[PDB]
């Protein structure tokens, strides 16, 4: 009968206020690029010389004189012909015998001129004779024309001859003109006997004749000689000793005996002139056509043993009666100035030389004049060479040819010509020594030719014009050579050498094979006589004798023939052209070895043909100590200074091997154009250059003083003033494998060279044959002054030029402080070559560009490796190295100083390999730059560093040019130790094409300046986040707050990171993944930031942040790890957010999903979603402020979980609106949200003012798992709560002492759905459940929500501390006893709605603790179960009742007393059985 009631426990309150982080700002970016254009230089390619062996055949004596037998005793013109000249009638078969028998026809002392008609044929039967002799015919100008046929058969025979006369006068020399139209032939065989010394015409005499004798001969017939060593026309000076026959017998004795010598002033000085006016054909070998023999006197045949003892030969200077005749012989001086008294040699006809090793025209004694204007042909007639026909049996030596003529010579010079000078005193000498004079110059100074001298096609290494010596012995006489009198002792040799001059009228048409055009094989033997008899003085004189004076054209119609070839002799004066008439090959002009010959003339290649070389200067062949004392006139192939032609190419100035050097030390030297002075070979050749040079600007090609294939010991030294202007090149090379040792440079030998424009140190191709890379690190090496300094440049020039698979190394440091404009870059790699940058190299620059690489023919992979310190300091756009179709590699340090500087750049489908360290200490600069190519960072030593703001690291662009994917790879560490709050980035990606780009980082990236991040990409156009997507398997770390982690456009990311891999952020305000244009992420890996000391309020971070153009979402395997306090996983701004992975919360004051001005979505469910572990936090929380314009909300369709049997201090759903902000922030629940923690709240919203709460909205269309005791469903302060859950959705309150709905003062409590208590009956009394609880506030139950009570002793609404409770909603509860909905403790209660209940002894209202009730009748209670009462009073001094009670159920009562005694006066109808309104529990 003692009915009591329990008491509800006190509910908790929560105040969680998490952090308010912010979104960081992406930095601005982008830098331009400039490409350089290289200068289009020129090329030249020489080669070497094979074998210019100059074998010079020697001269041989031709002393083949016949005895002057005089008249005959059977046909004397006096006793048999009556002095009427030639007798017209004779026998056609006269058998002429030798001179001893005198069977020859003789004609002497005639007054009638006679000749021979055509019909004659005469042979010779014996040697040493004349078929017929026409002697002593002065006749003062005889003139006839011979027409008979003459034949030669034995040796020492004469075809026909007309000799001079002993009668004449000094002032009127004789004039002659003889014609000879006949045929003369000298054959090669006499049975089986050899034939030689057969002479056609000539001059010879034993006894003296008249000096004033002057004669002329005109050739008119056919001349043929087939005996080897024959003689066409012979000229001789007469003996000044004037040897005489055996007087008084004289010429009667047979053979002649020379019986006396009569030297005299006016004896032995005759004059002679010869002329060929027809065809001379020489078939014999080693012969003479027209030669001036040496005046040796006579062979010993006329020297009897009685007179061999007093054999005083012309082997000494000869003086008689006061004469001063030079040793060896002399032709007298002429003063009557006319060509008809000019005694010498001249020709107009033709000479046909075909015998092997023969002489065209020979000079053996000094004569008055030698000028030649005829046809000198050697080897132009094909003949089958045979023994004693045109060759001789070999003497164990060189074999003579059968079809070609070899060792043949044309002009032979062993002595010069000595004409009459204007001051010269003539030889017009009277008997008493009375002598005339001359007032002018007659004849040319030396050997002269004005006619065509030609070598035939059969000419093989034959000689055109030979300047040789003449080695003749001498008697016991005085000797003097370059010093004191020798007093004999040293051998006495007739040292004689001649000199030749030529004119363009004399075309030297040398032809055939390797023929020796004009070889000065002499020794320049210039000889003079002293003040006494037998006096001789010798020197190397370059004025008097033995020189080379060239003025004429030397026509090289054959191939690889040589002209002026130098074995010995010293100097010569060159002023005439030597040219190749055709496309002949390897023609060499100068084979020089000795004293400085002077080139006072041009020597070039005036033809399209090339590969023929100019001058070979090497060690002296036949004189001591390589006499290259070259300081004379050196004027070759240049554009000025005594040589104004530069035509052709392949011209050389120096060619040498072995013992050679150059010694230019005085005067002036002028270098050629498109010609190279130096080119040498082998491995031991040294060069000395110390003379200052003068240069003119280079030609269409390129000019350089020095070149070699890389194999010379060329040296530089101070003193040689060097200069360049306008498109020349300092160092030229086509073969760098050996070039490394070419130029040794010694300290202090700094060379001063100044340059114009379009120039370059290194021109290199390598000929695709670079076996060895030249270690070129010496020319401006930093160690010592063993450098070369060529600094004076204009603008538009380069340093090194690499083509054709060449290779070279930057020396050390070199700079060109002469312009940063176009065509001024350090070096260019062309045709796909490779160059190496050694470590420690310091090619600093201020110019336009550094290294440029471009591929032509591939050959070898286009790549250059950097190991040195490469820095640029150009004022604007200083680019370090560039590659096109070429791979860039570095392993050293690269920095930069000035603005807009650029490091390594690649393009055109290549890759970039980084191994070195790059630091960005400058501004407005990018280290590695790329476009339409690949790249990679190789190894952790590949270090990318930034030291200042306004600079970016990796830069790669893509386009529509190639639609194949590229890649951006990193294996090194990118630690950015920069400054400033931003303005710096590490890796940057661009695209405009239709392809896709792969970007992955496996190495490390770090940033130490604020507001900066490494990854950032351009993927703006219409595509998903998988084309320029960035995936990470590397490490993303940081060192400065306010910064950013992941940045970019349209990318998909995974956290492939374990250990020291992934993303690590330990400081403030540095978001992990901020995204633009819809980027997604896989969060399976390390997001362990370890920030804010996980318990300290010192930092604040965000895992992933999003913008309006993006929706941030996590992979289903995503593991978003809260390793920091006051941090966040999801930051949302404008765009959308959705979770598909796992989102935990391990640290304090964090949030998985935080949203600003954006909507919140969850799809991750079963078993995905949000799983909160730590406390003082909420899984998802979004807030907006007065400044927030976006009307956004929060949605739930996933799993949000936090649980705890001892954890508390948190809430399920959180969202705040700041006071005064009418922005309508709301939350909707439709997912799973477990609240199994202690004292938590499913949905929380905080208020700051009593404003109109229509903006804040709280609806629960989903489910809340209230299974943990003591917690609360939802709390709010002056906000609107709508219980929109129905059935298993919404208010699932299933815990003991737990609370469904509680509100603060003036809270808008609304019920519009299910309100179902815990189904489980309490395990102990008073352990019921409460739905509504109040504390000095107001609550509004609404009938729109159904309130269901199933826990025993549970309550629907609860109130305390003067709380005013308003009831308007439905009340339901069944299957349990008591379960009073209304329990009150010290409060004012008003009832408005009618209450219904089920269960035994169910009661609607229960009052406790001095509580009082107004007792409104409308708040009545409907009784459904038996023994149920409506009112309950317990421990209440105040009680008011003014209404009747209607009972309609059995055992049901009205008023009920509890442990008290109060009496009143009221009556209530008890019409039903046992249904009365009153009963008492106390007696």
């Amino acid at each position: 009968i003692a009915i009591t009631a329990p008491s509800a426990p006190v509910p908790p309150t929560i105040n969680v206020v998490p952090a308010s982080p912010s979104t960081p700002s992406a930095p601005t970016i982008n830098i331009g690029i400039q490409p350089p254009s290289i200068t289009p230089l020129s090329i030249t390619t020489p080669d070497s010389v094979d074998a210019p062996n100059v074998v010079s055949p020697q001269i041989k004596p031709v002393d083949f004189t016949v005895d002057p037998g005089g008249d005959s005793n059977v046909y004397s013109s006096e006793k048999h012909n009556s002095h009427q000249g030639w007798k017209a009638t004779w026998d056609k078969t006269i058998n002429v015998t030798e001179l001893t028998n005198r069977n020859y026809v003789s004609l002497t002392r005639d007054v009638v001129d006679s000749t021979i008609p055509d019909d004659q044929v005469i042979n010779v039967t014996k040697p040493n004779n004349r078929a017929m002799v026409v002697d002593e015919v002065r006749k003062n100008g005889i003139k006839v024309d011979f027409k008979g046929t003459i034949n030669l058969q034995r040796s020492q025979n004469v075809g026909i001859d007309l000799q001079g006369t002993h009668q004449g006068s000094i002032s009127t020399p004789l004039i002659a003109n003889i014609y000879n139209s006949g045929k003369i032939i000298g054959n090669a065989k006499y049975g089986s006997t050899a034939n030689k010394e057969q002479i056609a015409f000539g001059f010879n005499n034993a006894d003296g004749s008249n000096n004033t004798t002057m004669t002329n001969m005109v050739n008119k017939g056919e001349i043929t000689l087939n005996a080897p060593s024959s003689a066409g026309i012979q000229l001789k000076p007469e003996d000044p000793h004037d040897w005489q026959p055996g007087a008084p017998n004289y010429w009667n004795a047979a053979p002649l005996q020379i019986g006396n010598k009569t030297p005299n002033k006016i004896k032995g000085r005759v004059l002679m002139k010869a002329d060929n006016q027809k065809d001379i054909n020489l078939n014999g070998s080693g012969s003479f056509g027209m030669v001036t023999v040496f005046n040796e006197g006579v062979p010993k045949r006329l020297f009897a043993p009685s007179y061999v003892a007093n054999y005083e030969n012309l082997r000494s200077e000869r003086t008689y009666d006061g004469e001063r005749v030079l040793p060896g012989g002399e032709i007298g001086r002429s003063a009557l100035s006319d060509s008809k008294y000019t005694s010498g040699v001249y020709n107009t006809g033709n000479i046909n030389i075909n015998g092997d090793s023969s002489i065209g025209v020979g000079l053996l004694q000094e004569i008055q004049e030698v000028k030649l204007a005829g046809n000198i042909n050697i080897g132009t007639k094909a003949v089958a060479q045979e023994t004693d026909i045109s060759n001789l049996p070999n003497a164990g030596s060189k074999t003579y040819d059968k079809n070609k003529v070899e060792e043949a010579v044309g002009v032979f010079a062993g002595v010069p010509t000595m004409p009459v000078k204007p001051g010269e005193k003539d030889t017009l000498i009277n008997s008493s020594g009375a002598r005339n004079t001359a007032t002018s110059l007659v004849g040319t100074e030396t050997v002269e030719i004005n006619g065509n001298i030609s070598l035939g096609e059969h000419a093989t290494q034959s000689i055109g014009a030979l300047v040789g010596d003449t080695e003749i012995d001498l008697n016991k006489g005085q000797l003097t050579e370059n010093g004191v009198n020798k007093g004999s002792n040293v051998d006495r040799k007739l040292k004689r050498s001649g000199d030749i001059t030529a004119k363009s009228n004399s075309v030297i048409n040398v032809g055939g094979k390797k023929n020796y055009g004009f070889v000065v094989s002499n020794s320049a033997h210039s000889s003079k006589f002293g003040t006494t008899v037998d006096s001789l003085e010798y020197n190397v004189d370059k004025t008097h004798h033995g020189k080379g004076i060239n003025e004429g054209i030397i026509n090289i119609i054959g191939d690889e023939s040589v002209g002026f070839a130098m074995i010995k002799g010293g100097n010569s004066k060159s002023s005439g052209t030597i040219s190749v008439k055709d496309n002949a090959e390897n023609s060499i002009g100068f084979y020089g070895k000795e004293d400085s010959f002077t080139n006072s003339g041009t020597i070039e290649v005036t033809s399209a043909k090339k590969k023929n070389k100019a001058v070979v200067l090497d060690g002296t062949n036949a004189s001591n100590k390589i006499n290259f004392t070259n300081t004379g006139n050196i004027y070759v192939n240049t554009s000025d200074n005594n040589n104004t032609n530069l035509d052709g190419n392949g011209n050389i100035g120096i060619y040498a091997q072995g013992n050679y050097k150059v010694e230019h030390n005085s005067g002036i030297v002028k270098a050629g154009k498109d010609v190279i002075a130096f080119y040498v070979k082998d491995s031991t050749g040294e060069v000395n250059i110390n003379a200052p040079i003068e240069l003119a600007n280079s030609s269409k090609g390129t000019t350089i003083g020095i070149y070699s294939d890389g194999n010379a010991k060329v040296k530089f030294g101070t003193g040689s003033k060097l200069k360049i202007g306008e498109k020349a090149v300092g160092l030229y090379s086509a073969d760098p494998t050996k070039f490394n040792n070419t130029f040794k440079i010694e300290s202090g030998k700094t060379l001063d060279v100044e340059l114009g424009k379009n120039s370059t140190f290194g021109l290199l191709n390598g000929n695709n044959t670079v076996t060895n890379s030249p270690l070129l690190s010496k020319y401006l090496n930093n160690n010592t002054s063993d450098k070369i300094n060529i600094v004076s440049f204009g603008e538009g020039a380069s340093l090194f030029y690499a083509t054709s698979k060449a290779k070279a190394i930057l020396d050390e440091d070199y700079k060109v402080t002469n312009g940063d404009a176009i065509s001024t870059a350090v070096l260019v790699a062309n045709n796909g070559a490779n160059v190496e940058i050694a470590s420690g190299k310091k090619l600093e620059t201020n110019t336009n560009a550094g290294l440029i690489a471009i591929n032509g023919t591939v050959g070898f992979t286009s790549v250059a490796k950097n190991n040195g310190t490469l820095i640029s300091t150009r004022i604007d756009k200083g680019i370090g190295i560039y590659t096109s179709a070429a791979n860039g590699e570095n392993s050293g340090t690269i920095t930069m100083q000035n603005k807009n500087a650029v490091g390594i750049l690649g393009s055109k489908d290549s890759n970039l390999k980084n191994t070195g360290k790059i630091e960005l200490e400058a501004v407005s600069s990018a280290g590695v730059y790329a476009e339409d190519s690949n790249m990679i960072n190789s190894g952790t030593t590949s270090e990318i560093i930034v030291n200042k703001e306004t600079s970016v690291g990796i830069y790669a662009k893509e386009t529509s040019i190639s639609s194949v994917s590229k890649n951006v790879k990193n294996e090194g560490k990118i630690e950015i130790k920069a400054d400033g709050d931003g303005k710096s980035a590490g890796i940057y990606s661009k695209k405009e094409g239709g392809a896709k780009l792969t970007i992955e980082n496996t190495g490390n990236i770090e940033v130490a300046q604020k507001a900066s991040a490494g990854i950032y990409a351009k993927n703006e156009s219409t595509q998903a986040n998988t084309q320029s997507e960035v995936t990470n398997s590397g490490l993303v770390k940081m060192s400065a707050e306010n910064s950013i982690g992941i940045m970019g456009e349209k990318s998909k990311i995974t956290n492939t990171g374990t250990g020291t891999k992934g993303i690590e952020i330990v400081e403030k305000k540095s978001a992990g993944i901020l995204v633009t244009n819809e980027s997604a992420v896989i969060n399976s890996g390390r997001i362990s930031l370890s920030n804010s000391s996980i318990s300290a309020s010192s930092d604040g971070l965000v895992g992933i942040s999003v913008d309006g153009s993006s929706t941030g979402e996590n992979d289903a395997s995503g593991e978003i790890k809260v390793d920091a306090a006051y941090s966040t996983g999801m930051l949302s701004s404008g765009g959308g957010i959705t979770n598909a992975g796992k989102i935990a919360l391990e640290k304090k004051e964090s949030v998985g999903m935080y949203a600003t001005n954006a909507n919140v979505t969850n799809s991750g469910a079963t078993p995905k979603g949000i799983f909160i572990k730590d406390e003082k936090s909420v899984g998802i929380y979004s807030k907006i402020n007065s400044s927030s314009i976006a009307n956004k909300t929060v949605t739930n369709s996933g799993t949000i979980d936090i649980a705890g049997t001892s954890k508390t201090g948190s809430a399920g759903i959180y969202s705040i609106i700041e006071s005064g902000a009418t922005k309508k922030l709301s939350v909707v629940n439709n997912g799973n949200i477990t609240i199994n923690q202690k004292k938590s709240v499913g949905i929380y919203a905080k208020n700051e003012s009593s404003h109109a709460n229509t903006e804040s909205d709280v609806t629960n269309s989903g489910k809340i798992e209230v299974k943990n005791e003591g917690s609360a469903g939802v709390l709010a302060e002056k906000y609107k709560v709508t219980n929109t859950g129905s059935g298993t959705n919404g208010i699932i309150v299933s815990a003991k002492k737990s609370a469904g709905i509680i509100g603060k003062l003036g809270s808008e409590i609304i019920n519009s759905g299910i309100i179902k208590t815990e189904i489980a009956t309490p395990t102990v009394a008073t352990d019921g459940v409460v739905g509504i609880s109040l504390n000095n506030s107001k609550a509004t139950n609404t009938s729109g929500g159904v309130i269901t009570l199933d826990t025993d002793y549970s309550t629907g609404m609860y109130g305390e501390a003067n709380s005013q409770l308003t009831n308007e909603g439905n009340i339901t509860g069944t299957n349990k006893e008591y379960i009073v909905g209304m329990a009150g403790d010290s409060s004012t209660v008003t009832n408005k709605n009618i209450i219904t209940l089920n269960g035994k002894k169910a009661t609607g209202i229960f009052g406790k603790n001095s509580s009082t009730l107004l007792n409104e009748t409308t708040g009545k209670i409907t009784t459904k179960e038996e023994e149920s009462v409506g009112m309950y009073s317990s421990s209440s001094l105040k009680a008011t009742n003014k209404g009747t009670i209607i009972t309609e159920k059995k055992t049901s009562a009205g008023m009920l007393g509890d442990k008290a005694n109060i009496e009143n006066d009221s009556s209530i109808t008890t019409k039903e059985e046992m249904s009365a309104g009153m009963y008492v529990k106390n007696g």
